[PDB]
């Protein structure tokens, strides 16, 4: 049949889901690794052993064990990113949408969720892939990987807890796509991985990792990049939090073997319930267990691999939102509220600044501070709040990404930069928060295109042509069509550094995104902190 | 007789000079100290021994031995600043302009010329006092003092050459006014010292120095401050420069007594011809022999005195011109030409900042560089040259002065702060230089009132109300005439820190003069340089 597909590990039976006026096929909850439980917690995935009979793949799988944001109970804006199914350690499954009728050898887009490496689900309504697969005639996969200590606890040296097993999870799913997408009419040669935030850092790290480079063709990165300050740790600091996690749970601490055996007997939510107590600073936009630079998944430092060009050469498409930081100030920084305008007394501004650059010394704090205040109007509660919003956005996403897009372009074969800044009309958060981190994703996944979600006609259009940009990029490596009258989105080149606005107005090209603050962030303050 | 006056040191006979279709009496080249010649070179002045007979005081006196600028031979724009009389170590003479008829007891303003403490004459055309004494009915005095090595060679411990003796020439002239001004109808209880650049710095340092506090009433400072980075040095630097001068002339360098011996046998121009070989770095806006923070004239460091309030509490009148640095880049930094727009390429721009901040470590260099660079336009010749202008303007005048005006206002009895930014219509220099360092002086001294000098009628008005500001402040301690119709120059207060624009247009009030750059130059960069 059409809804029956026979992979190299077993048969699976999908379901005919409707999407706008029509229907397509979906195969949800497909196993791709052996469940990682018991003795297998903190270890590299093992490929799912083959099954007999037909795997019922008609409902979403479980979500992985993860922290559950309860700051705003009932609030859709925060609830929409929480797990929506049961949470098991048995969670390494993927989902495929196939256009109906099944095409032969078509482009494949693998989605990779983010969530700071501490949270995120393959099964959220925002990652519902039926719209984009259908409208742009692509095969859409969305994978899953372990998060928090489950995915990234790291005792380098031990093979029982090496670290980066979450990235190894998503490489196994990619290797599953490589061997089975052809049985869904996916072309294993036209595979595009794409991810947001942690998921975008992840995309970046596969571009860098020699063990992952052959499992895909191209890459999209949204508001995330492999070199972000929150996105990695040294083995030493990785070890330290691993060890202190043992200390919170009154574990034996002499050797990794004893430590891990102690940590493997704890119920999963005992781990989640102390996961934040291992961070070295009072901070915003930092997460406890993240990828390690161990030397195996990452040959050397990310900077050196960028400099030597020791990475995958292909075309990348990538960009950032306008207000990356507003979400993280609302959760961790004083003076900000969901229900107020959040003007910020200057005293809170300093508290906010020291939170945003936890690692800086005093002199660097002053540099960050002088760099972002209007000294004709320092007690202006708005300019301070926008002040902080730009600090955490520029520090944690934008300037890290731009450093990556300049480094990569010296060696890549194509680069398209975007700047998404569309305040949705139906959005739930207050206006001060602007274009929220993560809220480009609705347009990528075509959610403006169903009329029951009450979007304006414009955001629909903008969603349809972002999907086309993404899809066309995934097919041809160029988001523009060759006929297509208007309006070509220019290559990003080392000398001219062009990019485009994603929003409801006619597209405009710009040069040097945030060059001024990014010189501060990528060259100067690094220099200040090294020498002081 | 009106032109014959009996002072405490002897009888003086003056001259009846015409002025603007009237006349007044001037007393020129009046001695106030013993000539500091032979064994008196480098030593503290001694009060002029009383003479017999009548001193023919109708001609200007000699100028001090000083460097002479030959960069543009014949060009009035620079020869305006060079000595216009013969030069001699016998140069310590003041000049008096008395209204006619003689006042009974009227205000006295004492001009203190600048010239980087290396140059300057009381007898320049632009310091002709007849116009302002005539127009605002004040007793105008114009003093002199040794400059460069003659005025500030500094070997602490040695009382044959202590340092600061150029400033002591000033104070001896100041006490001469104290004791004798009453005989010209001046009031020693209403004396206003005022000077420009090196002069303004000096005016500044008499309000610090205890031996000076009681020799005047008020203080006007123009484009100069005691705390200027070029305005002083330590004993250690002052001695090493004294010693390096001896090295440049084959002097005996074992003791000071032999050192100073050797130096007083050298002919004055032999000191001038090597003067500059002694600076520590290839720089701009720095000068060889300047005041020393010795512990006698200056009891402690300038900052401690500013913080502790250890200075004289009075009313000050001070301010700056719009483009203090343009003159100094024309003479010292690559790519500036007098006959060009001096569009600055970027490689010359950073030669510029290095020359501009000679004491900066490299980390300080990038700090300065990124704060004056439009990184969407780094090869914009204009903005680079405009940029470099601001750097040396802000670093050497603007921001030091604002530091002083805020430090002082915490303790004085009235601050009035100005921003001169009128480009004189008949200016000989090219327009890229703007409101050049030193060219408010023509308006202070009323030259636009001379018709043959071809100033615009609007320039005449600005000169007239500038001298009134100056003169009205010199008597009342306040620029304005109370309960009069003209718009009113507001006090500078610690909280609102207001100031006004001097120019042909109706008066504007502004707030915080160049705070953002000044926060950099006054709080952050100094902090950056302490650390390693
Ligand atoms: O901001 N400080 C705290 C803070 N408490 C809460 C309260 C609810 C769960 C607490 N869980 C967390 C803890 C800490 N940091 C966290 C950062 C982001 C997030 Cl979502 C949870 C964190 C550091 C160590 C203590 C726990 C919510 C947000 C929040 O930020
Ligand atoms: O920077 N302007 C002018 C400038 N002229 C020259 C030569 C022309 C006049 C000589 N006298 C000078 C010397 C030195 N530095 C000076 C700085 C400012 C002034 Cl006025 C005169 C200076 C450095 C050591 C050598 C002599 C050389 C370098 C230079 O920079
Ligand atoms: C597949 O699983 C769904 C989920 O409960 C169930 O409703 C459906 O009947 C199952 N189909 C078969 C053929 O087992
Ligand atoms: C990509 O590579 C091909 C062949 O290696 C080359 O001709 C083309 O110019 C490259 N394009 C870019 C944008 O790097
Ligand atoms: C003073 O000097 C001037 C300048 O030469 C001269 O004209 C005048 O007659 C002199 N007066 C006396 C009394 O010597
Ligand atoms: C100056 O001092 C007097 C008393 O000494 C005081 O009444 C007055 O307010 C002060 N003026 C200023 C401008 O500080
Ligand atoms: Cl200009």
């Amino acid at each position: 049949s059409e809804l029956l597909v026979n992979t190299k590990s077993g048969k699976v039976m999908g379901t005919r889901v409707p999407v706008l006026s029509s229907h397509i096929s979906a195969f949800l909850g497909i196993p791709f690794a052996e469940p990682p439980v018991g003795n297998m917690r903190f270890r590299r995935p093992e490929p799912k052993k083959p099954w007999s009979g037909v795997w019922n793949a008609s409902t979403y799988p479980n979500n992985c064990q993860q922290y559950v944001d309860e700051q705003f109970p009932g609030f859709s804006g925060s609830e929409m990113w929480n797990p929506n199914r049961e949470m098991s350690e048995d969670c390494l499954y993927l989902n495929i949408w196939v256009p109906s009728p099944r095409p032969k050898s078509t482009t494949v887009m693998v989605w990779i969720y983010g969530g700071g490496f501490y949270s995120g689900s393959s099964t959220l309504d925002v990652y519902n892939g039926k719209y984009l697969a259908y409208t742009e005639e692509v095969v859409l996969v969305s994978l899953s990987y372990r998060v928090g200590a489950f995915g990234f606890l790291a005792l380098h040296g031990s093979q029982e807890a090496p670290g980066n097993v979450g990235l190894l999870d998503q490489r196994m799913a990619l290797q599953w796509v490589h061997d089975n997408i052809q049985f869904f009419g996916g072309d294993p040669k036209t595979v595009t991985i794409f991810g947001e935030s942690a998921g975008g850092a992840s995309v970046g790290m596969h571009i860098l990792s020699p063990g992952s480079r052959d499992l895909f063709r191209r890459a999209i990165l949204q508001s995330g990049s492999p070199n972000c300050p929150w996105a990695s740790v040294s083995v030493a600091e990785g070890r330290r939090r691993a060890v202190e996690l043992g200390r919170n749970l009154n574990c034996n601490l002499n050797s990794d073997e004893e430590l891990i055996h102690c940590l493997r007997e704890k119920k999963p939510q005992e781990l989640i319930d102390v996961e934040w107590n291992v961070l070295p600073f009072d901070s915003i936009f930092r997460f406890s267990f993240v990828p390690v630079i161990d030397g195996e998944f990452f040959p050397t430092s990310l900077e050196s691999m960028l400099n030597s060009g020791n990475f995958k050469k292909t075309q990348i498409l990538l960009g950032v939102n306008k207000d990356e930081g507003s979400f993280f100030l609302l959760y961790g920084a004083p003076g900000f509220s969901k229900d107020s305008e959040s003007k910020i007394s200057r005293e809170d501004f300093m508290s906010g600044v020291k939170l945003s650059v936890p690692h800086a010394n005093d002199l660097g704090l002053d540099a960050v501070t002088l760099q972002y205040t209007d000294w004709m109007d320092d007690n202006n509660g708005i300019k301070n709040r926008d002040g902080l919003d730009d600090i955490v956005g520029d520090h944690n996403v934008i300037c890290p990404l731009m450093h990556f897009v300049n480094k990569y372009t010296k060696f890549g074969n194509g680069t398209y930069l975007y700047f998404f800044n569309h305040r949705a009309s139906n959005l739930v958060w207050p206006e001060w928060m602007g274009v929220i981190h993560g809220y480009e994703i609705e347009f990528v996944f075509g959610l403006p295109l169903v009329k029951e979600l009450n979007y304006t006609a414009e955001e629909e259009a903008l969603s349809r042509r972002i999907m086309h940009y993404w899809a066309t990029f995934a097919k041809t490596g160029n988001p523009n069509e060759p006929h297509s009258q208007e309006s070509k989105w220019p290559l990003f080149t080392t000398k001219e550094q062009k990019f485009i606005d994603l929003n409801t107005e006619p597209m405009k090209v710009h040069q040097r995104l945030r060059v001024q603050m990014c010189v501060f962030w990528n060259q100067f303050l690094p220099k200040l902190l090294n020498a002081t």
